[PDB]
């Protein structure tokens, strides 16, 4: 019966926890995307990109993906393409963690060394142009296949775990997909009009300065995973009923509150996000409200 | 709905997953026990240890649970002692993974410093001894709610997830929960009659020279979470069908080929697990048997 004929699909299914020393008597509930293949939410994307190419025709036998590593969306392309058999790719800088570098070449993956996160940028496309007929690049920023995985099951998931309780949505952005899909899947297939609200470092509040036609002044920050300081074409502002910023102090302490208070180990966006929905929750106006939170990665 | 009232609870429904390069025709398939709360099986004994010494009254609000911390073990009472609102106090010798240390003192656990393991055991002894009304000591090798949860969660699981077709279940032995209780599940609430084979360390065959009645000679070996160097009291004997042994090397390069081939990462242990299941599957006596094999953790 119920046995994924690959890792690749056996992604998703995350559970919801209910937080005891955040909000108000029990309002945040959070979906821990951890406990997916390679310890993040970027599992759900890598399948479904790598897949969509397939149906598509441009990813085919023996070709070679070519990928800029956004940390997390390397790791699940890596275990991707080595569950479904093609060979990889990957650009990220010069450094990052030396336990990154072990795991990647560990997956099987062909690392390439650049000299910032754009320039790592560069030299995948120059070695995509070097031979485009071996070479695919899946694009995680603008990608529908990202978002569209997180409208199939994400959301979903969310819908029927809640039983249509869900009245609110927090996720940190990176790429957008996340806070796109859910936010598409539950106002446009489910049809609840629920509140979607964005995380950003507040160091770096491109959406926020964006929205109010303010200078966009994207910042250093340390919440990894969000705040690429820019907007992704992936994120859907149509969709986003508000912003929230959170400073990386905070976005920290709130990782290990969750740790030390609720036994659940988080990277520091997740804190981020949870310090921005226990906000929202002792907020009268959301007090009898079920908030859900994305807890995007482990660690 | 399906909202869990602690990370504690949200234990276990651990996937499935069908094997491409190991075994014949895809009859080797991975049970990913690091699709955990705390990214090994041991979350499920942690909670269930907790939670049956607060049937039995053993364990209160204020009592402090003192544990030797077998390395995951030691984890997941911590997350499930910081889920619960227990202190506690684990043990474990001088050194080890300095990210251990600042991930159990991450997890709001008291930290004590031995000079080997049993080293490490005493002085939980001499602790708890030190007050015996403040302290409670689980014993992970002995306490029967250990293959308990495996009996009531992992088994059944295994027996949904593949229809009743399970024919080999697979796994190594640290304290011999999971086999026991797996085995108890299937073998007698469900009846079938499977071939339960426990994997040791070849350098340190304890359970084939007992059953041999030749010497028992624990040796040094580098399968971290299995061979314990004796018998555990949770290890079932009655009920262990064949014991299989695995070399470390073998044991970690085949945990290297599940990553690079599969696109699955697991731990060293599982690596012996998988490398034990290979070798039944390619026997024509396990031409047409479906195989189970536990991988207990990530890394």
């Amino acid at each position: 019966m119920a046995i994924y004929a690959d890792n690749s699909y056996s992604i998703g299914n995350t559970p919801l926890v209910r937080l005891k020393h955040f909000g108000h008597n029990g309002n945040v509930v959070v979906k821990i995307e951890g406990r997916n293949p390679s310890y993040s939410v970027k599992c759900r994307i890598g399948a479904n990109m790598v897949w969509q190419a397939e149906k598509d025709g441009t990813l085919t036998k023996g070709k070679e993906i070519v990928e800029p590593t956004s940390g997390n969306t390397g790791i699940a392309l890596a275990y991707v393409a080595a569950a479904r058999g093609y060979k990889i790719t990957l650009t990220m800088p010069e450094t990052m963690s030396l336990e990154r570098k072990r795991l990647l070449c560990g997956l099987g993956v062909n690392l390439v060394l650049t000299e910032g996160m754009k320039g790592a940028i560069a030299k995948a496309e120059e070695i995509v142009a070097s031979d485009p007929s071996r070479y695919v690049m899946l694009k995680q920023f603008e990608n529908p296949a990202n978002p569209q995985i997180h409208r199939e099951t994400t959301g979903p998931e969310i819908w029927k775990d809640t039983d249509g309780k869900v009245d609110v949505v927090v996720a940190g952005v990176g790429t957008g997909g996340s806070i796109t899909g859910i936010s598409r899947a539950i106002k446009l297939d489910f049809g609840k009009q629920i509140t979607s609200v964005a995380v950003e470092p507040v160091e770096s509040p491109v959406i926020s300065q964006t929205l109010a036609g303010e200078e966009v002044k994207p910042g250093p920050h340390k919440i990894q995973g969000i705040g690429a300081g820019f907007i992704p074409k992936n994120l859907d502002l149509s969709i986003i009923d508000r912003v929230e910023t959170v400073d990386s102090d905070t976005a920290l302490a709130t990782a290990r509150r969750l740790m030390a208070e609720e036994g659940i180990l988080a990277g520091i966006s997740s804190g981020a996000a949870v310090a921005a929905a226990d906000r929202l929750a002792k907020l009268p106006e959301f007090a009898d409200k079920l908030i859900v939170v994305i807890l995007p990665s482990a660690s």
